């Protein structure tokens, strides 16, 4: 009797899945990292390792980061020495932290791209969660639909756990929601928070080290939905086509294991050295396609793991030095937020482009790439389109 | 210069999302349920809690559950002290149980599937992997891409620390991979080992009591995919529409956080109860469109969270006793096994309707629901559409 075939045409969306929101948000405290290394060795009670010092301070300098944003302050760390250092029984502490200042400090960045989309919170159908730091059931969220009242009945998506590439898959997968169902509208909220990571420094441990140099708090949202209502609704970038894959000889280059003493961070092989030597083929599958292969031609968003990553990436490809300004940036006020950045670094590319009264949202350009980097080696691809002014 | 409309036209699949293979698979120690409540109380050294034990056992008689498969052996348990304690440090040793046992258990499961499908396995484009026992980076997704040799550019869906609703949720996000992508076989794999949870008895904490009663471990693999090869693949049942929605009056009824002494269980609301009370709301959004208020002339498939959301629900409906036949088949033969169960209730529904000559996968009916039920409290409503034969 039901036409399954007239359901499906009937409940599908027809044009590209579109960004319409950005909206992003910090903990309040700002710490610089000039001044990083006298803090980090003092509130850890580290002043005695004088060589493992200068080697934090050589990181700090070289990170390419001014300041970060962390909801650590040196008071929560005099209250909780096990966090300080570098491998005592302190989940419980964090995650305490964690299960409420993630969701708490992603409301902050979603109510401000809700504001900016200016549609009802009641048309939002699907959610993505995307968090590194912490996990809980019900997760965060069930926490954000309650604390920003979207409809009981919105279609939640918890990524946890998911590391530094997250901020590709994401959009990888609010692409297929907002694509595949008339009328959706998709909240994506990627919110990282370091107090599960932070710890005190060990000589033995300079990749957890780097860590300590690199990773900050933040949180991005944005709204996603395809056939965007013409002048009401206000695209940002389309998304066209996307990509997941493990780099080859890169078994154990970046692990992370969620334990008592918190989530600890190792690198064991050369991360910039694969990001680089793998990039072209990763550019060749996105773009070969649509007969493009001049990669200054197009509007960049990198992952800035580490500015290492960004440098090799940069040399390998001749890229441009002013590519990836927009990524250095972010890497600059921010630091590695994690699943976090690319979504701020989408955020400062469009209001740098409007600003400067450019064509596009994309510096200029018709079309862009957004990478993610992280635990497998994995690289996620998503390709976008810019719009208009 | 580029179409994105001819590309989005080209770059989608036509039809109703199908499942194509379903393989199951469980740990070998098969622990029975009538001699479990002396097992418990020996293993947990708790003998002398005379009051808790009859509890115990009038939980354990009550369960409707005969045997469940278990990766914790005796032998382990006397290794691990501290996972036998109700409360103590341990998450760190069952991290290590399940960061291995999960993917090892779900390559088990993936394998019968892909063998059941028969097309090879590089034709797998996504990946979708869901778990409540333990978090790791690179993710339990990582590890089964390699142990089964999937291909590096595997779409992965990584689904951490979801609950027992989240049967429901892996379906309705490979409903959307394979739909909106042309060509795309989405592997799913729920695997659950409960390492992470199982602990010794306290008087104080019944709900957490409970959970020991009814857990089980077990994995269940799909493959599903759009517009399947005529005669070459063999459609199962087919995905119609989706839903998630919390329960009103529902806040707290299931909790769990992933502490230092592991997964807890808390159980502070009528859960049976709630989804009695809203059940009718569900299949009234899922079936008036379809012009169905029969719910007997549909299959049915639900999450046997315990024996009486069973009983309240068929009382609720005045569903006919046999409605819950395969749902209660899997209960018995294996317990409650969290996002796997309800895959374990369609491979037995299918097989069992094939096995006795019915007309079609879902009892020789042509329409069917499936529900997941979880913190939140969630519940995840799936409306099928079964195959002829």
């Amino acid at each position: 009797m039901v036409s399954v075939s007239e359901i499906r045409k009937a409940q599908r969306a027809e044009g590209p899945a579109t960004i319409l929101a950005i909206g992003t948000a910090n903990p309040a405290n700002c710490v610089e990292q000039s001044t990083y290394p006298d803090f980090y060795f003092k509130i850890t009670n580290s002043e005695h390792k004088t060589e493992l010092k200068e080697k934090f301070q050589r990181m700090c300098d070289k990170s390419m980061i001014k300041r970060r944003y962390m909801y650590l302050t040196e008071e929560i760390l005099k209250e909780n020495p096990n966090v300080c250092e570098y491998m005592a029984p302190s989940l419980d502490a964090r995650q305490d932290m964690v299960v409420v200042e993630v969701p708490r400090l992603g409301k902050e960045a979603a109510v401000k791209a809700i504001k900016e989309w200016g549609q009802p919170k009641s048309k939002i159908t699907h959610l993505i969660v995307c968090t590194t730091s912490g996990v809980d059931m019900p997760g965060a969220d069930y926490q954000l639909t309650k604390l920003l009242g979207l409809r009981p009945y919105v279609k939640r998506y918890m990524m946890y756990q998911q590391g530094c590439f997250a901020g590709g898959t994401v959009l990888r997968l609010a692409k297929d929601l907002a694509e595949n169902n008339k009328g959706a509208r998709v909240l994506v909220v990627c919110s990282e928070v370091t107090a599960v990571t932070f710890r005190g420094p060990s000589d033995t441990h300079l990749d957890s080290l780097v860590g300590q140099a690199l990773f900050g708090d933040g949180a991005a949202a944005l709204i996603v939905g395809s056939d965007p209502v013409p002048e009401i609704e206000k695209p940002i970038f389309e998304m066209v086509w996307t990509a997941q894959t493990i780099a080859p000889d890169s078994e154990g280059a970046i692990d992370a294991h969620l334990r008592e003493a918190g989530l600890t961070f190792h690198l064991l092989k050369d991360v910039p050295g694969i990001v680089s030597k793998n990039i072209t083929k990763a550019l060749v599958e996105a773009f070969e396609p649509l007969g493009i292969s001049d990669y200054n031609s197009i509007f960049w968003i990198a992952h800035p793991g580490g500015p290492a990553i960004l440098d090799q990436v940069e040399q390998k490809l001749a890229l441009k030095p002013e590519k990836m300004n927009a990524t250095r940036e972010v890497l600059s006020e921010y630091g590695n937020m994690s699943s976090a950045c690319v979504l701020f670094i989408l955020d400062e590319m469009r209001k740098k482009s409007t600003q400067n009264g450019l064509k596009t949202t994309g510096e200029g350009l018709e079309w862009g790439v957004l990478f993610g980097f992280g635990p497998g080696l994995t690289i996620e691809t998503v390709v976008l389109r810019s719009v208009a002014i």
